[PDB]
């Protein structure tokens, strides 16, 4: 599934109709994906993941920083299924961050711990697909039973990387979005909605 | 005016959300996702407290269809109230069209919030305002999850303004069915026929 | 399934460790059952209900006013089960108030042939629910079950036991989570023991 | 405040009263702190944090791994406060694992209100070490929030600024707290059975 298709001409929502941190009011243009919509989609995704990856021990990899909200919420919905259903399997977690002869993968346990396990990579957004590709390579060379990619967002943008994510929250236009742990120079992570920055905000927090 | 939903709103694919399977063939699209309703209701809760938070609030639930909006709106208002330096009492009552119009005498001198699921003709809102005002409250306000763009009809708090199409879910029914649905949805052909009177 | 048994010597919780409306502070003794504990218990109760009643159309009957919160949350947990399971059953809802005479509600004949779930806030003597069942039984439901958030241990009990129980409590006067004292404290999200200095005010 | 003080004689709750993942049914002995109770406490703690620290830019620092759930939930409560307030403050987040592994540049802490979030304080060694590091970079302030504080004679004598629960000298798992990486996928804080400990023993 490509996930919830958010069309290129999606207008989003007026900021004044939602609850927002008032110190971001002029830094945002529109609410793009309301927090609650993310929850509803993430509920379904949790079931899709259990459908495909259930039946054997899952190792859930959180891609920091931007993946942490989606990760926490996805796993909570998975946990909700597993304690209210007959079908259930153990799930362990790990956290990696890519470096701010290529990208260093900060942290993470011994790579042998993924061997023989159903591995779920959880990302915030697929743009160039290079983040996803490096992580797929970094996991595959330790022979898990399977590797799957969950991503909150996928941008409709030209991509050389072939692999398509297995679980997708929303497929969005090529707009620069923030919120729900997605940042602009470390700001907007505390926003619960996904929003499009304004040119004002982009200039205000520019590094 | 609330969150304005267009006439050409395509809604969302059912297969992208969690829905009860027994309605899978009776629904066409998800129209307003549950989470969107929650987000909008969080904002409305803050709006309500800004206007009415100065004195004892009586929240009046309009059964049946208003029960979920009522429960959620109140929970958000309760959340604000227990995290504020200054709080006010809140009490509740329930009416259905007038059933439960017995001992509304404690509406007197209070800030009364009528909570409805949908305003279409406005006849329900009109009827309840007429009744509540006779108890001489300190104020009367109306919160409605949905307002339809229909010639018939104003509410003080509005979740969403929707087209003139038939919606179900989030306690809104079609012949008493579809209330057990967290989303607001558009009913299919088979659905309207299957649950027809 | 008697529910979470709360002992006579349950100390409850200091009010200052939780969030509560500040105007209720002097009127409460302790938090007795935290909101979250109610949610956790209600979650399990939802699944118990579906295992027992999920084979056929459910009519969820809310006993206003005190039963409304438990009703709303219970059904929400039941709804979560229903939309995430391969199998699922229709559910309708109705509302009545007991003043004993029944106020409001659909025609009793709508309950016929259905699995009827009666949702209540508290059972004390049990006379209220016993009378209610005696009326509903006359219209031949496939099944009638009662879910009560609270059940009091008391010799005043006539012997009626509900089918689903949140919490079995001592004979203390509790308020909150839609349970009231003269229409007050319903806006409390926890169940709390009311003060004698609050009992006298309201 | 020392938080919610749980006694050495705390019996916990029977597993059959709550929703439990079936792959841990044999491995767990008892629910110790229900998930909802944690939420209720975390809500109050969110308000305490903002009262103290909500006057300047807060840097929320998560101590991986076991702190991640408490961190995410505490932040969500703080975010809820912040978006429903006339005056709002910016918040940034960072993650670290203890040798301190992979954080932001330590220079980002300077002049900020740093909130360290941990799952449990036991010997206090971990936190005194971390606090020694952070203070060398002259933050405006440094507070510590820990979900649990263990009541043990084995303690350096360190007390965090915000405490969820003070527990007995017992081994607990759940709510991201682990036993050999297991039991993180559990919403409740619980006590493992002897059969569970042997099963997941290194
Ligand atoms: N907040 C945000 N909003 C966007 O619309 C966006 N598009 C790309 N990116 C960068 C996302 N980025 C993922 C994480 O980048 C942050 C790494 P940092 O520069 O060390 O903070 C690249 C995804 P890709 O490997 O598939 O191209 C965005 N970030
Ligand atoms: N389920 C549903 N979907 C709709 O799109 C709709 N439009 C009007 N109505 C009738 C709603 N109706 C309110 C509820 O009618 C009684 C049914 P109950 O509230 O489910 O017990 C009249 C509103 P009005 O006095 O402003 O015209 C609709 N119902
Ligand atoms: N708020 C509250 N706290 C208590 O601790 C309590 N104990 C008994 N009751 C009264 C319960 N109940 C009467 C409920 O009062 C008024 C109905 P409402 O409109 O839901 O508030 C009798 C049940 P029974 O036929 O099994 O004896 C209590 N109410
Ligand atoms: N799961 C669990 N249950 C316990 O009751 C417990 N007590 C100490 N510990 C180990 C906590 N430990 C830190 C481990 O933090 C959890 C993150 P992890 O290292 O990724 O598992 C030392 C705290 P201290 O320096 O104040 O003594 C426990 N773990
Ligand atoms: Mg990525
Ligand atoms: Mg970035
Ligand atoms: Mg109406
Ligand atoms: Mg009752
Ligand atoms: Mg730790």
């Amino acid at each position: 599934s490509p996930g919830v298709v958010i069309s290129d001409d999606e207008p989003g929502y007026d900021l004044d109709l939602f609850c927002i941190p008032n110190h971001y009011a002029e830094d945002l243009e529109r609410v793009f994906i309301p927090h609650g919509l993310i929850m509803d989609r993430t509920e379904r995704l949790a079931r899709d993941v259990m459908k495909e990856m259930g039946g054997h021990h899952i190792v859930a990899l959180c891609v920091l920083k931007g993946g942490y909200k989606f990760f926490a919420d996805l796993l909570d919905y998975i946990k909700a299924l597993n304690r209210n259903s007959d079908r259930s399997i153990p799930m362990t977690v790990d956290f990696i961050r890519l470096k701010s002869g290529d990208i260093k993968v900060i942290g993470g346990d011994d790579l042998s711990t993924l061997t023989g396990k159903n591995v779920l990579i959880v990302e915030d957004i697929i743009d160039t697909g290079k983040t996803m590709q490096t992580l797929l390579s970094l996991v595959r060379q330790y022979n898990p039973k399977m590797v799957k990619v969950a991503s909150l967002l996928v941008k409709r943008t030209p991509r050389s990387v072939g692999y398509k994510p297995d679980f997708v929250g929303f497929e969005i236009p090529d707009k620069f979005v923030v919120g729900y742990a997605l940042d602009y120079n470390e700001y907007f992570r505390d926003l619960n909605h996904v929003c499009v920055i304004s040119e004002t905000g982009k200039a205000k927090y520019k590094a």
